[PDB]
């Protein structure tokens, strides 16, 4: 019946993942999202990591559902004219091109404001405007390195490690999305748009907040009691890599289940929750550990925590990961299996919840995407195909007032060049 | 002058990180956020990982800036009365307690709706309502395991690995935040609140979208051309662990810089951007690689990509990471240093950008927090101290109509029990 953003007009001047992820969600909340793409090639994701010759890649289809596509060279005087008219009629413009790119076309925040003082301008960059790295190009892992994630992820005796999760890309997109929605609410009171910027470095940092917590702890005490280097190894000046440690106030580890020698996902994540120690003891057949002072409190457990994980793993290694969780959760233990992407892709509850979603794409047939991650009692998004390149050029030009001949003339002229 | 959410009243019925992260941002956007905490202990984070005896832990102070605290036992008939009055006057209630917890107090979505049909109810859980894991407890890494991150992060010959980034916690908080803001906009049209749910598993999955992309690629072709196992190793049924691979359409790796033998952060992230190959060649003194067909295209590079990273590392290993980036970025290469948490905590540009922020906490003095990650041209949040336990009980009760004697009587009675 109604959606949060019905009537909102969005200009999607974006590429790759960070920007497109934000705008796809805008479309899913009911906005009309017009992706503005360079003529003939469009969004780089259309052609990266193709699994079928000549059609849009999954990279593109999974990030651009529910959008309209117009082909437009904004470096041409004509492209600029159309662009200006689109900005005049739009509520939101999002861009995530390299530092300086859109300014050099002449769509500076300052100018955009003059065309449309109700427009909310959303901009993603690698880094903040006062960063020494302000003009640096950033892909996913560059941000993961700049943002403290790579330094803190992996093992103490291994290199910094990148996370599979898009900390730099979709995460940055989610963060801009928050700002854009907040600007929409703010405009309800002021009557004015504003500019919202988000850096990929800052998105990564936001998710690494508890590591800035631990840095302060470590500056003050010289050790981190729950980290694996305590009490037998060594702390340096910086928060170290912790392996599969819990990262919070509840120790845990990634434990081997049956099949691990061969199946890289034959594992669970097991949490030793402080207030569930007794149950945990009952789960693993160590009732004696309920009152033994070397085990009865977390503080007592810590110095020999790996001997505890080792005992638990003596159990988990013997059954299938799904059975281990089936058993262990009856004792109210926080655990789950390490689900592979294959398992996720076929899970019926994720289908049922609208988290993994099938979509019919022209020319390609069916694909899977991740759906709208949060669930609303008042509406449900309908996740639709991604646009073919320039599929809506004509429609979007007619909406701007261009006649059929005008449209035909601009395409012809373009073809003729 | 004005903030996005001025006038919005929020009930923060949350603990730990996922829920509190969402509500802290609400306060930073101008909402009045009332944290509702059990009498005498409050949010578990107040007492976890303390670095100073008897005062609120950094865990708490970094997640609860700008909030008011009321102590309230919502299991008592009296606690329930106050609670109901708070829900009557509030715009948003957020909760992230264990599955079943708030229902069993009698604040079921259904009832909340009857008290206040304009209230937006926000709820975080480990898993979705139709999940077989709906009643399972979830901390950070349990979600990272359930959501595909752990399966896909780390090395091919190592265990699944957790990410330092809060994929399960603050990330889930950010996602609910998006829903809550979208519900606020929706209520501007319908006059009605609604319920917004977010699972930690689904937050993790959203960030692992490109891994569901790769799962489909792999189902279709049986190999992933840009992954390290191509072409000399082996693919199984599931997307594998890739080490420090780029994760997208632009190969990369984590490279050693001078000091690595001793300093676990003496490294960069280096991207081989397809459209910058020539520059890259010039950067490393391999101009011959510009036209050599074994190197001139990405497709040609892939089968011997590690011999290329090895050559680049022959350079990076000789200088300090900061100098390596200083040099390499003049050639427009995407790279950054792996910044340690220590470096981040002291970085002047992050101070300047309001990303790392100093706050004065009563009894503790100064601490560092991560500030409001997105930047707005129309306002700037003022990041303030976190509340002491029950600091605002009296004020919040007076706002509800309770008299001074009433307040004094409820505290006395509580003390007397
Ligand atoms: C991802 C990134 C590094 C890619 O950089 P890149 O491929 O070298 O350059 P871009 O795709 O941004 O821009 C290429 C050109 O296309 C141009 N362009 C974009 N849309 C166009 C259009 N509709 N018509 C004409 N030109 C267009 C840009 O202006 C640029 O031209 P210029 O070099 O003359 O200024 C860069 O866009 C970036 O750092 N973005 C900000 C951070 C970000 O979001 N990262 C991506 C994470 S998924
Ligand atoms: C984090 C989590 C696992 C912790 O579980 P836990 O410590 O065993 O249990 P909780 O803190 O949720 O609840 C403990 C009790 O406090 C009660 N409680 C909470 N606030 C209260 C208040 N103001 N007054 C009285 N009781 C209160 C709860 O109802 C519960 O009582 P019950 O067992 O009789 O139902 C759980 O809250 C959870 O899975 N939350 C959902 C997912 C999530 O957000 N995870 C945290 C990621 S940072």
């Amino acid at each position: 019946l109604s959606t949060p953003l019905q009537g909102i007009k969005v200009l999607d001047f974006t590429g790759v993942q960070s920007g497109p992820s934000c705008t796809q969600m805008l479309a899913w909340f009911g906005a009309d999202v017009i992706k503005i793409e360079r003529p003939g090639v469009g969004d780089v994701t259309r052609h990266q990591l193709r699994d079928i010759p000549d059609i849009d890649a999954l990279y593109f289809t999974m990030l651009n559902s529910n959008k309209r596509s117009i082909e437009l060279n904004t470096k041409t005087a004509e492209g600029k004219e159309v662009m200006e008219k689109l900005i005049r009629e739009a509520d939101i413009l999002v861009e995530n091109f390299h530092p300086g790119a859109i300014d050099h076309m002449g769509f500076t925040w300052e100018h955009i404001q003059e065309i449309n003082p109700r427009l909310i301008f959303g901009s993603i960059k690698g880094f903040d405007e006062c960063s020494p790295y302000v003009n640096v190009k950033a892909y996913e892992n560059v941000a993961q390195a700049a943002g403290g994630a790579a330094s803190t992820t992996g093992f103490w005796d291994g290199p910094p490690l990148v996370s599979a999760a898009a900390l730099g890309d979709s995460n940055t997109g989610m963060h801009l999305l928050i700002g854009l929605l907040a600007a929409l609410l703010h405009r309800e009171k002021t009557g004015r748009g504003q500019r919202v910027t988000m850096s990929m470095q800052d998105a990564v940092l936001n998710l690494c907040r508890v590591k800035l917590r631990d840095q302060q702890r470590l500056d003050k005490l010289g050790y981190l009691e729950e980290y694996p280097q305590y009490p037998n190894g060594t702390f340096g000046d910086a928060v170290p890599r912790g392996g599969n440690a819990g990262g919070g106030g509840q120790p845990g580890w990634i434990l081997k289940c049956k099949g691990w020698e061969t199946d890289p996902n034959a594992y669970i994540y097991f949490t030793i929750q402080e207030q569930n120690w007794e149950n945990t003891c009952k789960a693993i057949g160590k009732p004696e550990w309920i009152t033994d002072p070397a085990y009865s409190t977390a503080h007592a457990r810590q110095p020999h925590i790996f001997d505890i994980f080792a005992e638990i793993e003596k159990y988990t290694v013997t059954i299938d990961k799904h059975e281990a969780v089936a058993y262990l959760t009856q004792f109210d233990i926080p655990c789950a299996p390490v689900l592979s992407m294959k398992e996720i892709s076929l899970d019926p509850s994720l289908r049922q919840s609208g988290s993994v979603v099938e979509v019919e794409q022209p020319l390609r047939g069916k694909y899977l995407t991740v759906g709208c991650p949060m669930k609303f009692s008042a509406f449900t998004p309908d996740i639709k195909a991604a646009p073919l390149l320039g599929e809506h050029t004509a429609a979007v030009l007619q909406e701007l007032g261009y006649s059929d001949d005008e449209i035909a003339a601009m395409k012809q002229n373009h073809a003729i060049e």
